[PDB]
């Protein structure tokens, strides 16, 4: 089951 | 009362 990292998901936003 | 999120603050320092 996918474990969601709340940080990597936010980081992509800054660098698209 | 403002709750301070560390990651969001630093997400700015690296941006600028």
């Amino acid at each position: 089951n996918t474990v969601y990292d709340p940080l990597q998901l936010e980081l992509d936003s800054f660098k698209e």
